[PDB]
Parts: C-alpha cells; structure tokens; sequence
C-alpha cells in the first residue's frame, strides 16, 4: 500500500494517448473517493465518487478555476463498491478525459483547462486503500 493522500506528479503535464492507472481497494465504509488532475492550484479535473449523496451513489466531475468550482458533470452510472479492489483508468483524449473502470468505459469530461502540459499534478485522495498510480502511453 501507499498512503492517502497521494500526489503523483505528471512532469510537463499531460498530453493525448497518456493512460493514468489508479489501483487500489475501496474502504468497507467509503464516503468519497476523489482524483484532482491539477494546474497549479486549479483542478482541471476533479473525478469524485459520492457514496451516499442523498442516499444515492454518483459521480460527479467538475473543475476549480481561482478557487472557484465550475458547472457539474453528474453520472449515476456508479461501478465502485464498497470493499472492493478497482482500477481507475484515465486516458487523455485531444478533447475530453475518458474514463474506464475495472475495464468498462464510465464518462468523458471535455477538456476546460486548455493548458494540458501544465496539469503536473494528479491528486489522489478519500477512502480507498491505494495499491499504485502510473501512467504510459498507449
Ligand atoms: C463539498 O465540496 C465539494 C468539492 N470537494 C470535494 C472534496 C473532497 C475533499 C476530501 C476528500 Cl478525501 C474527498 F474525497 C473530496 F471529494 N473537496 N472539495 C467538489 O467535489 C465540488 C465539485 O463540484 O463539490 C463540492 C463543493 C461545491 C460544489 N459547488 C457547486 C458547483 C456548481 O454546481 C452546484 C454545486 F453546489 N460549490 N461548491
């Protein structure tokens, strides 16, 4: 394991073809689970399973710009489970992040920040035992 928080620099940032693997298991009694793809202090991407928002489970993606959170992107498709060993797949696309889990295709969240090889950070944090965060291209 590695511990929780984890910041896995992306030197030069990002850029398409680049494939980011999270590993890890969700906690028994997971609340929220959150990726934070940064440029500087802005959140390009903030990718955050929501385990009981209302008694329900959701996705939501977003972007932080001078500290200012952006209109939401919500999915309900929810492929985590309490307890359970899973692989976030990010992989920079010219215009979107696509997102798969456990090998199934989950969303696409359309590039906002426009800088991708400024986004140097992923920050990785919430109620999940981390195993590995890599990346390669494919
Ligand atoms: C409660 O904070 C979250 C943010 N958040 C979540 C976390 C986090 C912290 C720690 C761990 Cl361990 C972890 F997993 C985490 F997700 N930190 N900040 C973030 O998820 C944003 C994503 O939009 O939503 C909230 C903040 C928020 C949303 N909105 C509006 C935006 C326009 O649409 C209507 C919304 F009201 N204004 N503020």
């Amino acid at each position: 394991p590695l511990i929780v928080p984890y910041n896995l620099p992306l030197p030069g940032g990002v850029v398409p073809r680049m494939l980011i693997t999270i590993l890890g298991t969700v906690k028994p009694n997971a609340n929220r689970i959150a990726l934070d793809f940064q440029r500087g202090n802005d959140v390009a991407f903030h990718f955050n399973p929501r385990f009981n928002e209302n008694n329900r489970r959701v996705i939501v993606c977003n972007t932080k710009l001078d500290n200012n959170w952006g209109r939401e992107e919500r999915q309900s498709v929810f492929p985590f489970e309490s307890g359970k060993p899973f692989k976030i797949q990010v992989l920079v696309e010219p215009d979107h992040f696509k997102v798969a889990v456990n090998d199934a295709h989950l969303l696409q969240y359309n590039h906002r920040v426009k800088k991708l090889n400024e986004i140097s950070k992923l920050g990785i944090s919430g109620d999940i035992d981390l195993t590995s965060a890599s990346y390669t291209m494919i």
